[PDB]
DNA sequence: TGAGGTAGTAGGTTGTATAGT
RNA sequence: UACAACCUACUAACCUC
């Protein structure tokens, strides 16, 4: 191997093997009358087990449990979606389960998780939401604390052993009025909850009014309402505050400021403590994770926690490429880019003044300078609100070679940066936003505001330099919208990665995205290779944003086996990974760690070292490339992103594309699209 | 809208098996 | 439901370059 070898340690333990009596479970039958769906089988069963009590889980069509029955409520009723069942257990026995079985670990894993949230439960001193612990205080200040903890979870072994996983974690909590708060001096916080319930609201501002004069909508005072319903009790009714539902924040609503709590934010803390962040670095964390699992073991008896060590690699750093060797994509704004084309670009500012700053002009004219590239500056001198008749001032743009906008910007409120968006991109014109309260120094903000230009006006700014078993890479990602997805791909053309393009989303429903559509986006993908390569790719690396729901690609890859192309499907989970920590020495990303076959953590990308790294987790789906090769491209395409400049994004270029586009589609809709060359990255 | 990211609180999504015969 | 993978608002926050 040419890769160096480290330990790492993962943020997981290993306990005790199981004994007899944890193997041979308690099974049961469930009886329930009238007798259950089909897609509310299992519903019923999960609110069956968790109705009985004690240490049970379901299991197929009846029950498991490390509890006696006589222990168990055997005779129940519970009531689903409309229907009141009645449900009756019948003691099958005590049938032993087998670790390796996979479904029968599912439930040996299933009773160990509720086993621990049940002794969580029993703990004193200790707060526990679900499988969350939280045990010391951590920070405070008056009428708050943080409790700090950690999120735990225990699951079986598929050798019969208990397995720990520990990730230190944090609790806000202010137990103060809104009153009290305010009245330290403190700004008003966004969020707002009752002091009587946990409803919240957002909170608009404070009234004016007096809460015993306040009208209130059929009936009474502010004040007579809730002290009606006795909210004043032990309470003091403070100053009115207009508060609105989350939902519509619109339509505002009378409340009190005594009968409310603030709901707080990390700066809400800053005003106070400052000196307060809830991110550990990676030592702290793995310090605590190790203390925590090792009280943990010792309220448990499960044995002495060993926490569990993988063989890391450490991958051949990516030699990026500008027109000379890069360490990062801004630094090609002084070196020249990969591959710089003759350009055009316009401005469009839209404060009160005119023309393009001297500093930028200066900046782009050395950058194309060192690139060798000829490039035209215009100016567009119209604004938006000659309606339309600017339409015609973006047509003359595009007859000059125009290929992207700068629009010099005071803060655009969401509403109208979508609308100028979309106006521009209607002609075909991709725009950068550059807010315009701007100055020289802010550099990494107009120089990432360059770059972004750039990508949008289909400059290759960087590529790789390197030899990768795939000569194209694409990357699927489903939806930037709610009750239905847009589902889209982004494109790594070149084994250099020479060339960047996206594809135009479709519409579906969820996040399945139909065999037809990926083969259709893939497709769109292969016929940019061979356009600009005159060939098919030997091998393609495709990528998906997320689990891969089942066989969505199969359409697509007996497709490609058919024209004879090679390929490999990765799964690209940013949860799930949990955490890596070196045994000895400083922790560089770059970090690959095979874990079973199939799958693998990849540490890609470290630098706010206040922070705590989280390795994406990929499962190699299908094709034979060698794992640690995946790792390499992966890793290397994560710096292959044109737009971000002086930091890289934790996904491979393709993949933070792809999710960057449907975004922005879902966002701006599909329209206005049809103008827009696919090599202009509009979206970044 | 400069961009990357770790941490919170509060509120949401889809994806899997699941019978009958 | 849990489990698994995710989204949104707070967040143009906070930290970093
Ligand atoms: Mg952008």
């Amino acid at each position: 191997n040419h890769l160096g070898k480290t330990e790492v340690f993962l943020n997981r333990f290993a306990l005790r093997p199981l004994n007899p009596e944890e193997l041979r479970p308690w099974r049961l039958e469930v009886v329930l009358d009238p007798p259950p769906g089909r897609e509310e089988v299992y519903p019923l069963l999960a609110q069956v087990a968790r109705r009985a009590g004690g240490v049970t889980v379901r299991m197929g069509d009846g029950l498991a449990s490390w509890s006696p029955p006589e222990v168990l409520v055997l005779e129940g009723t519970l009531a689903r979606m409309g229907q009141t069942y009645a449900y009756r257990l019948y003691p099958k026995g005590r049938r032993p389960l087998d670790p390796k079985d996979p479904g029968e670990r599912s439930v040996l894993s299933a009773l160990a998780r509720r086993l621990l949230q049940e002794r969580l439960r029993r703990l004193e001193g200790v707060w526990v939401e679900g499988l969350a612990v939280y045990r010391r205080e951590h920070a405070r200040g008056p009428g708050w604390r943080v409790l700090g903890g950690a999120v735990l979870d225990l699951w079986v072994s598929d050798s019969g052993a208990f397995l720990l996983e520990v990730d230190p974690a944090y609790r806000i909590l202010c137990e103060m009025s809104l009153e009290a708060w305010l009245a330290q001096g403190h700004p008003l916080p966004k969020r707002v909850r009752n002091a009587y319930d946990r409803r919240t609201w957002e909170l608009l501002r404070l009234g004016e009014e007096d809460p015993k004069e306040l009208p209130l909508p059929g009936g009474l005072s502010l004040l007579d309402y809730h002290a009606s319903k006795g909210r004043l009790q032990g309470r003091e009714g403070g100053r009115v505050a207009w508060v609105a539902d989350p939902k519509d924040p619109r339509k505002p609503i009378p409340h009190l400021t005594g009968l409310l709590v603030p709901v707080l934010t990390l700066e809400d803390l800053h005003e106070e403590e400052g000196s307060l962040a809830l991110s550990l670095p990676w030592e702290e964390r793995r310090r605590r994770t190790r203390e925590i699992a090792s009280w943990i073991g010792r309220r448990l008896g499960l044995g002495t926690p060993e926490a569990v060590r993988a063989q890391a690699y450490r991958l051949s750093i990516p030699k990026l490429m500008g027109r000379r060797a890069v360490s990062k994509p801004a630094d090609a704004l002084r070196v020249g880019f990969y591959r710089a084309q003759e350009t055009a670009l316009a401005l469009l500012r839209l404060d009160g003044a005119q023309g393009w700053p001297e500093f930028l002009r200066r900046a782009l004219l050395r950058a194309f300078g060192a690139s060798g590239a000829s490039l035209r500056l215009h100016t567009l001198h119209a604004h938006p609100s000659q309606g339309l008749a600017f339409r015609e001032a973006l047509r003359k743009a595009k007859e000059e070679g125009v290929q992207a906008v700068l629009v010099l910007t005071p803060p655009m409120a969401w509403e109208d940066r979508n609308r100028l968006k979309a106006l521009l991109l209607r002609e075909g014109l991709p725009s950068q936003i550059l807010n315009v309260p701007l100055r020289e120094e802010e550099r990494h903000r107009w120089e990432n505001a360059l770059l972004g230009l750039l990508a949008k006006a289909g400059l290759q700014v960087v590529a790789l330099s390197g030899a990768y078993p795939a000569e194209l890479a694409v990357g699927f990602d489903a939806g930037g919208r709610e009750s239905f997805r847009f589902g889209g791909a982004a494109c790594a053309v070149g084994g250099d990665g020479g060339h960047l393009l996206w594809t135009l989303p479709e519409a579906q429903a969820g996040e399945r995205i139909p065999q037809e559509v990926v083969w259709d986006l893939l497709e769109e993908t292969l016929w940019a290779f061979r356009r600009k390569a005159g060939r098919l790719p030997s091998r393609v690396l495709l990528l998906r944003n997320g689990r891969v729901p089942q066989d969505e690609f199969a359409l697509a890859l007996e497709a490609l086996a058919r024209e004879g192309i090679a390929y490999d499907l990765v799964s690209v989970r940013k949860s799930g990974g949990g955490r890596v920590y070196p045994v000895q020495g400083r922790l560089a990303d770059g970090l690959y760690v095979p874990l079973e076959d199939k799958t693998f953590l990849l540490l890609t990308v470290h630098r706010d070292f206040r922070g705590t790294p989280r390795p994406l987790k990929l499962v190699h789906e299908a094709g034979d490339t060698p794992l640690e090769a995946l790792a390499h491209q992966i890793f290397h395409l994560t710096r292959l992103y044109p737009a971000s400049g002086f930091a890289f994004p934790r996904l491979p270029a393709p993949l933070h594309l792809a999710d960057r586009l449907v975004k922005e589609v879902g966002r701006l809709g599909i329209r206005h699209l049809k103008e827009v060359d696919r090599e202009k990255l509009f979206f970044v």
